[PDB]
């Protein structure tokens, strides 16, 4: 399986509850598209690195790096990036399969 | 379940072998660190983020936030910086509780 992880800062007029409904909104994309197998997210707690300021994690699972791209273009995904894109500040992406 | 992600970028002299070797012997540290549940590793394919041009990520599995701690100051721990720092350029470290 591939793991799409995103590291996020949010920006600082974005209030408590509108991360949590932004949280939630992403998490339910899972039953829309076919691509999303899972999500989950989480709040930075150490802050290890406060001079780069990311505080948020979310890792989303997928079957292959190729259905990485059918979620990419799926409109519920599109949508969700037309609502919320106004939220975060910066982020990184990592597209990888996790192995031991 | 809390989750220890690593972040890291590699020196451009260090090589494939080494670096494979590297998470070899850190996935290994499960076996000597009582607190480490479960680690997994992987290299980013996607290369989207132009400027920070981190590659690899870890995750680690603690059963609590508190039981990082005991990794953290762990010898064994300790020693893997200390034979292998000159690996790693940069790295960000998180700490989060994987949540929906």
């Amino acid at each position: 399986a591939v793991k799409h992880l995103i590291v996020l800062k949010f920006k600082d007029e974005i209030t408590e509850a509108q991360k949590e409904e932004f949280f939630k909104t992403f998490v339910n994309l899972v039953n829309i598209i076919p691509a999303m197998k899972d999500v989950y997210w989480g709040k930075d707690v150490t802050q290890k690195n406060k001079e780069e300021g990311y505080t948020h994690i979310v890792e989303v699972t997928f079957e292959s790096v190729e259905t990485i791209q059918d979620y990419i273009i799926h409109p519920a995904h599109v949508g969700f990036g037309d609502v919320y894109r106004s939220f975060w500040e910066k982020l990184l992406i990592f597209d990888y399969t996790p192995r031991k």
